[PDB]
């Protein structure tokens, strides 16, 4: 913690701006002052045992990849944990927004983004257990940064009962084991709500349902704009079987094939 410690003096907290808001705190916009005096854009996590939880999440601060969330430092004082600020929010919020119109292309972009933040995270052995759209950030180059880990770690929707059902591989769903292949049926349910641009899953199957329904031989229909390709991706990932499920390494590769095919 010691080379991560942000001083009081240094971070300005906006109480007033709250701009997310979580189970363990709410986050808020926030200002950092460097070396210079140029003030650099927060987002402030805030967090109200409290040991455990900094014990788990530091290991954050050794990651480092342009499509994972960084640690910028933690506020001791409860203590806040300050992060980047992501100027267009999180993608699920983005891509059911009316100022920008994604395109297709942007949107398989926007997926790849993930799958190869993925595929730092995998090659680090580090499960996220909840990856979705909503638990991405987009930066104001429209950068994918995946994040809700670490200290950033929250429920910051309502789609959870917690856990997110939805976006569970069906042996979680069964014996609470999570693993890179359970993350990969999770990255299928992700590139599923990317070209739905944001339409929430399963519909008219409440949560409690979900294990029932994917036993039955059903999977997410595919989307009119999703490409044949793509969907075919998303049903390798949704797999019965973990081990058969392709590699966040392959889907870089596969997507940014797909990727490339679009003007
Ligand atoms: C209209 N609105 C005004 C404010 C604008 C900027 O808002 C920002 C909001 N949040 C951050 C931020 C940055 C780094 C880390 C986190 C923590 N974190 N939060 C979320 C999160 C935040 C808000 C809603 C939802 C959901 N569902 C998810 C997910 C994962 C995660 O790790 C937050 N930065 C900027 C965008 C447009």
């Amino acid at each position: 913690v010691q080379h991560v410690v942000i001083g009081p003096s240094s971070l300005i907290v906006h109480f007033n701006e709250v701009i997310g808001r979580g189970h363990f705190g709410c986050v808020y916009h926030g200002t950092l002052l460097d070396n210079d005096g140029k003030k650099i854009h927060c987002a402030v996590k805030s967090l109200n045992e409290v040991s455990q939880f900094l014990t788990e999440g530091i290991i954050m601060k050794d990651f480092s990849h342009p499509n994972v969330l960084s640690l910028l430092g933690i506020c001791l004082r409860s203590p806040l944990v300050v992060l980047p600020y992501m100027k267009h929010g999180d993608l699920r919020n983005f891509i059911r927004n009316e100022t920008h119109n994604p395109t297709v292309k942007d949107l398989i972009g926007f997926g790849l983004q993930v799958a190869k933040g993925m595929k730092y995270l995998a090659s680090k052995k580090f499960v996220h257990r909840d990856l979705a759209a909503r638990n991405c950030m987009l930066d104001e180059k429209f950068t994918v940064k995946v994040a809700d880990f670490g200290l950033a770690r929250d429920m910051y929707d309502k789609e959870y009962d917690k856990l997110p059902v939805k976006w569970m591989a069906l042996e979680s769903l069964q014996t609470q084991k999570f693993t890179t292949k359970s993350d990969v049926w999770s990255f299928g349910v992700l590139l599923w709500e990317l070209m739905t641009r944001g339409a929430p899953p399963y519909p008219d199957v409440n949560t409690f349902d979900i294990t029932v329904y994917l036993l039955q031989g059903r999977r997410l229909l595919q989307p009119e704009y999703c490409p044949d390709p793509l969907y075919e991706v998303m049903l390798k990932c949704w797999h019965p079987k973990a081990e058969m499920r392709p590699s966040f390494s392959e889907l870089v590769s596969r997507i940014s094939a797909i990727f490339s095919t679009f003007i």
